[PDB]
DNA sequence: TGTTTTTGACAAGA
DNA sequence: ATCTTGTCAAAAAC
């Protein structure tokens, strides 16, 4: 029912970004999504 | 006015 | 202060 916070384009865009050392705190705000959401798609075990 | 799928705030971390 | 993770009421969508 409810749509996903981030599709795939940005799902990997983002993913690729974290690898370059970006702060979830910031990514979350740009992309207008909750931080919990991010730690969910990409755990600190990634 | 009801279910479902995913979010986001929050609490809590031998 | 940070940084993580899992729980849970409910927003979003039909």
């Amino acid at each position: 029912g409810r749509p996903r916070a981030i599709n795939k384009h940005e799902q990997e865009q983002i993913s690729r970004l974290l690898e370059k050392g970006h702060p979830r705190q910031q990514l979350a705000i740009i992309f207008g999504i909750g931080v919990s959401t991010l730690y969910r798609y990409f755990p600190a075990s990634s």
